């Protein structure tokens, strides 16, 4: 198990534009296109992201390219953020993947706002961090995925993904 396989489990793979859990146009492996309600706006984002006229359908290789870029962007965003980088640096490799997963789903700014959870993770108070992470819109709206990510932070194992 690794961050790519973990996110593939959590995000799935679809090759045509569809709406994510928040109702936002998405493609591939959880590649958010736009929060706009305009499908045309989402298709333009897709064409710009892929570099060709797509009219809403991509290949698996194209989906995997966006996914690679998106995982890279999540790590890059953690490392450039003054609140996330110290937490990331303090974690082991499994829990680092759990933090990348959150940033992939919610964005750098969203995760960096979890001030109290981040402090408990930096303190390595894993059960307390897990309880605190569940007191969130994130957990309430995607509880099964959040439970998997939280179990990864709690245990430092891949038990929730195997
Ligand atoms: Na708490
Ligand atoms: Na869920
Ligand atoms: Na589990």
């Amino acid at each position: 198990m690794n961050i790519f396989e973990m996110l593939r489990i959590d995000e799935g793979l679809r090759l045509k534009i569809y709406k994510d859990t928040e109702g936002y146009y998405t493609i591939g492996i959880g590649h958010l296109l736009t929060k706009s309600p305009s499908l045309n706006a989402a298709k333009s984002e897709l064409d710009k992201a892929i570099g060709r006229n797509t009219n809403g359908v991509i290949t698996k290789d194209e989906a995997e390219k966006l996914f690679n870029q998106d995982v890279d962007a999540a790590v890059r965003g953690i490392l450039r953020n003054a609140k996330l980088k110290p937490v990331y640096d303090s974690l082991d490799a499994v829990r680092r993947a759990a933090l990348i997963n959150m940033v992939f789903q919610m964005g750098e700014t969203g995760v960096a706002g979890f001030t109290n959870s981040l402090r408990m993770l930096q303190q390595k108070r894993w059960d307390e961090a897990a309880v605190n992470l569940a007191k969130s819109r994130w957990y309430n709206q995607t509880p099964n995925r959040a439970k998997r990510v939280i179990t990864t932070f709690r245990t430092g194992t891949w038990d929730a993904y195997k």
